[PDB]
């Protein structure tokens, strides 16, 4: 098929409750959507960049720019396009993975819609539904955290992940363990906020039986993580560092990681995410599905991905209402702690135009 | 000191001759300059991004953007500023090293100009001049390459580096060795164009006594390089992979590298570059100064950097007229194969306003 053009939307969606992370607080989610147009029909992609370069180097304005001036033109110029061929067509351009991933997603949704095939089917789903956990931010006070956690447990979420940062690590975990007991699946995530010198402090988490600690150190410090794993008992999970299947293989060979968070956007797409899944599986490394506050479009693709065989831990693909009062698609609703895998062609969901329009702040067409 | 504001310039300078690399051909250099203004006075920084993200992920429009909307504001908002404090003030922002490095350069030039101290002095120079090599692009034909190389040798350049790429590796090297002999300092640079599966082809370079092969594989594939080093005799040098002092330490511990190319911009600044120099030195790893076609401003800072003790191989800091008929500063002129280290305060050079203006395509003030 030949790409006719792509529409770039900016979109802005308020969060039910502000969400605090070691790199800041977020009240509203600003994001990029893409509508790829082909002779056959349309498909949708979502970019997981944030407003500024605080989680990784990519951010909304920068992704929009590289998409407009480099990535989309290079696809418009090709005689034939496949989702798979996206990667080699964009290979000359270094990095910009979240951007490439978004564009691949859109192309893929189009391709698959035209073959009446689901994201699940293409990726290799073996399950109709997936158990879901929830990620809980940093709070101002312990009792406030305990209320939020108890709330998410009552809704039937299967696992709790706490954001952490120097100043907020051992106490919150101790408190959650004293209140809710030792049988709750419990894990933490630093989003890079520690250094190796903080090892004794992270070792203080040893006694609380956490599943894992996620990205304690900076993105590039793979060897540091392997050192850290020799000094603590909590298993290391990597997120930011895992930018590709190769990077996963490398981190595993070096003993830097025992469990991997897959975020499709972070690795340059759903197809590379499948590869990460398979590489980890070949080494005995469990994976789970990460989340970047996606709309229902990305959430639908993530739920499909999380239904692959080696996703053996609950993911962060929480229900739509954990982030948004009003999703721009048919919302995802937790049911017995699980989310159901979409069945339609492509994503198996699409934006409801009235809701999308409420929430769109800009729109531009990139054609021939 | 309190940063008053920064001026961003986009400039455009034609190259004496087009320059071909494994990621493409370039006829004109578009670049970003920064003029940092303080109560004390001014300083200059240069960004080494290119027009598009072909060498790394950063490019001119993208750097300008992250500078304008993130990096410069975060410095303007600080009570007190030092070159050293730039790093922690900008640490919340991930990556954008070439951009940060350009900004740090400008702040540093200002700070040092105010203390009447040279870049050389601040960085730890031990030499007044530095031996200079030259980088030669991919050519359409072998005889055309041989003419260009013979030319640079007549001008007295001390070492030759050839750009390489699948299709253009063993033949160009063989030809240069047959024509100019075994005593010429000779090396190659792939700018990431091979994979580990190309090992037998790179092993084909074994017999030609190259000083090194630079960045045969992709930026992130450090372990791959260590594997490659076990299968070839040419020493591995890394460039694109060496984004920081830590990354240099990591690559060295893994045996992925025996010689390191320092590009200040690529590592986030002249200060981090000094750290890369010192880390490599502590591990017995020689370094040499890389080049991104800088103007005389960046060239002046680089020559100063290259005068540090562990720069023991000739760098790519070639003379101004290797790239530009007309530099925007007092030009650098090769003399007995060397370039002299600037002596004035800061960079020791500044743009000649009439020259800069002819070549400026845009200009904006951030205050
Ligand atoms: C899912 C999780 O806890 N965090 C993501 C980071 C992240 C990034 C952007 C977000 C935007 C809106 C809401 C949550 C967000 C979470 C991660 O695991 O690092
Ligand atoms: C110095 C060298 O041979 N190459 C640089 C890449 C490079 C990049 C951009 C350039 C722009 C104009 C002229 C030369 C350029 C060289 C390097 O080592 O990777
Ligand atoms: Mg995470
Ligand atoms: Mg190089």
């Amino acid at each position: 098929m030949k790409l006719s053009g792509v529409e770039l939307r900016r979109v802005q969606m308020p969060l039910v409750a502000p969400f605090r992370t070691s790199f800041g607080t977020q009240s509203v989610r600003e994001l990029l959507l893409l509508r790829a147009v082909t002779p056959a029909g349309e498909g949708w992609g979502e970019c997981v960049t944030m407003a500024g370069p605080l989680y990784s180097s990519e951010y909304n304005d920068g992704a929009e720019h590289v998409l407009r001036h480099y990535l989309i033109p290079a696809l418009l110029a090709a005689e034939d396009i496949t989702a798979a061929k996206v990667t080699p067509l964009l290979a000359k351009f270094k990095g910009h993975r979240m951007a490439k991933g978004a564009l691949e997603m859109a192309v893929l949704d189009a391709e698959l819609r035209a073959h009446e095939r689901s994201f699940a089917a293409e990726l290799g789903s073996v399950r109709d539904s997936v158990p879901c956990g929830v990620s809980v931010g940093i709070m101002d006070t312990i009792p406030q955290l305990l209320d939020v956690v108890g709330g998410y447990l009552d809704e039937g979420y299967v696992r709790i992940k706490l954001k952490i940062e120097p100043g907020w690590d051992v106490e919150p975990v101790r408190a959650v363990r004293e209140r809710f007991g030792d049988d709750v699946l419990l894990q933490v995530d630093a989003n890079t906020a520690y250094t190796l010198g903080d090892a004794p402090q992270l070792a203080r988490l040893d006694p609380f039986g956490l599943l894992l600690i996620e990205q304690p150190l900076e993105e590039e410090d793979v060897l540091g993580h392997a050192e850290l794993a020799r000094r603590i008992q909590t298993p290391i999970c990597l997120d930011e560092s895992i930018v590709s299947a190769r990077a996963a293989a490398d981190a595993i060979k070096l003993g830097a990681v025992q469990i991997v968070n897959i975020k499709p956007g972070r690795v340059g797409g759903y197809l590379e995410a499948r590869r990460v899944h398979d590489v980890c599986a070949a080494h005995g490394i469990p994976v789970w599905c990460g989340d970047m506050g996606e709309t229902g479009l990305g959430r639908a693709a993530n739920v499909a991905l999380a239904s692959l065989p080696n996703f053996t831990l609950p993911g962060d693909t929480s229900a739509s209402d954990r982030y948004y009062k009003t999703d721009i698609t048919e919302p995802f609703v937790l049911s017995g702690g699980h989310l159901p895998v979409p069945t339609g062609p492509g994503l198996g969901v699409a934006p409801i135009p009235e809701l999308l329009d409420e929430v769109t702040t800009a729109k531009v067409w990139i054609g021939s």
